[PDB]
């Protein structure tokens, strides 16, 4: 139902709008995932910031289901994202099959 | 040319004359703000290239970061710390090294 | 029961940090009562409008409770004030109490 | 060297990078950000002097600003525009008039 | 950025410029070998965080090395193969892993 | 006659007049090193064959080695060692043994 | 920045981190390694410009090197030396001078 | 006893097994290189003793040294070649012969 984006460094609410820098591929994996799809992802903060690679039990099942406004891939292969928070979400069934987390969200 | 700690940064480049919270949750990371706010409570922000390790090491991390200053470092219930700062100017790190305690650097300011 | 800080440029919404320029006297004073009490100041947007300035009827209703994080005066005079927003307020009476603007709000 | 609309921003100051949602609700602004969008979608972004009114004069504009880009805008249907902008260079302003339906700058860029 | 086999070092390190015989006696490192003998005869040599153990995983290797040139490589009849090689450059590892036969890394020159 | 303490090694032959710092992390190994240091600071190199075991046993090890003297040994904060040798001469090993401390070898210079 | 002995080395280049036994059978090279000696045992090796002798003077040296220090210094009994060296980092130098009895420089590491 | 072409050398006495990077610039030492290359790769490597002439004279040469196989030669920019040696075995040098082009030898392995 939903592509889930872990961020570490800030925490995105409803009706913020930032630039997001994206250099790991499994996330940009996430990214392309939403795109291919009606832009919208589901952005969770980690449990344990510690490591970032998270699993799924690393990560919050609250965040915030954003849009992404603008997407653009640099030389080096990261990409800068531009997405704007929604509203809160609820997630239901964090997967994760290699590619990028996935889950099922009950918008709050 | 001046010495400063290192925060290294996964998901955010942050400019000068930016202003914005992030969080950190690790302990070298959060020993990185205590070291600036000792000294004049400026550090410098560095993005993290992607690593196999939990966390970066000196030779993950790009070479051009901004210097920031910490405008408020809260420590939060669950464990981790918002820090609010201000990115002042670009800089550029010719030193990298970790001391155990935190990354430190030698910048440039560009 | 607080004071307001009428905004024409943004719209700033719970856990957004922003620094806001104020110049009008009035908006300074605004500023002041709020650091006399505990820091909180309500922000809210200006409607649709063609006068020079805001009265109480031309904001709207619903607006941002937030903290003043700190202060300074520009060589200008200009106040540059760094502020943090914490909830949505509904203003149930907005009134002009001569030196700055000043509203019942009611938590969302 | 440029000619440029202006839009004038009273409680925020905006520089090259920063991207942020902005509110414009006086109709001379609105036209403003149509002949921007009429062009190339750039407008230039002048801070207000001190204590002028929300119907400043050229004489209460900065003569410096930062020229940014539309990314996005909408009009709702109350009158009101909701406009997202990224900054991207600074600019000196040599010449600001107001020629009738919004103000207009020839500047360069710093 | 380069995708290469990594073979981890115990005994001696090799830096940028050297130039020496290595002696590889066991199954995996050999197959490590023999693999950049069919790629473009490089190969990336890496200190053992755990210098305690002759099967290190991946969590037991550095991730910065020195990428090396096999020059000569030679199978003798005790079941051991001589490899000469000249160290080119340091790289950092980006990813680390094991896909049973030998290490491999995606790695970037330093 | 002579028992020589042996430092089993993994990914160098060293030879006469050579030259090389060794970085030694095993326990054993390091006693080896302390006993060589204690008498004469010779020690006998041998190749390791790959050991079913990670801990090697006398059946592990070549039986013909490299006799070296340690010229300089440095203790590394981490408790591990770096270890300057010199080869000094190739010889069969008549006998290998494991005293519960280090290996040890008898030469046939 | 630092005054050091200067040893030109025609067959070979020593590196930091290599250690390496060296000849040294001219008396003026044996002088330099003596004060290296007297100080504390650091020298700096520098390599020749083609078309140099075995005398090379001032204008035949390289003025980037390693600076290495002495580990061991053995004289045999026919006067020859045998040092060996390991080399620490590279410096460049300036000031390269020749009393008659040996090189001699400034130098700033690397 | 056999035919080879000989290569003075000043710092470095090069064994059996040994494998090392040796830098020549001299014309004639090149061409005895160039002899070695068109046979089959093998070269005597001999120290010299310090003397009036650079060149060498039979007795300005120890008379025991090493037969090496050139594993490799590079150009250099310079002008002068970067020539990758091991040692065989040691040989003594019964008669030194300079056939305008390059210096030459009888020796006898061990």
């Amino acid at each position: 139902e939903i592509p889930v984006l872990p961020l570490r460094d800030v925490v995105v609410y409803p009706h913020m709008v930032i630039p997001l820098f994206v250099g790991r591929e499994k996330s940009i994996r996430c990214l392309e995932a939403a795109m291919d799809h009606d832009k919208k992802i589901m952005l969770v903060a980690q449990k344990e910031a510690s490591t970032d690679e998270p699993g799924v039990n690393d990560l919050f099942t609250v965040g915030t289901v954003a849009s992404i406004l603008q997407m653009l891939k640099l030389p080096d292969g990261t990409v800068k994202v531009l997405v704007e928070g929604l509203q809160r979400a609820r997630i239901s069934a964090l997967s994760d099959n290699g590619e990028h987390f996935s889950a099922k969200a009950e918008y709050l």
